[PDB]
This record gives structure tokens, sequence and C-alpha cells, in this order.
């Protein structure tokens, strides 16, 4: 099927205007350090980050 611009996005991404970015963000846990990152950017699924 289509890429999205090219590109395989990831569970965590939508193709939006044939780019892949980050879907919206709904997390439930409270963290000291705020959520995890993967290598995009995004913050799914939800994880306290290391710091």
């Amino acid at each position: 099927g289509n890429t999205c611009g090219g590109e395989t996005c990831s569970a965590a991404q939508v193709c939006l205007k044939g780019k892949c970015v980050c879907n919206e963000v709904h997390c439930r846990i409270r963290c000291k350090y705020g959520l995890k990152k993967d290598e995009n950017g995004c913050e799914y699924p939800c994880s306290c980050a290391k710091a």
C-alpha cells in the first residue's frame, strides 16, 4: 500500500498530510521526569522517562 511521504509510520505515529507525526498523547501515569520518548520523540506506549 502507500507509504507516508515515502516512510513507514511507527505504531506511535499517524500519517497526516503525507508526513508521519506523533499521534495525540493521552497518558494517565504521573511521572517525576515526564514520559519516555521513542526515537521519533513520540510518547507511546505511555512509560515514565528515566531522566
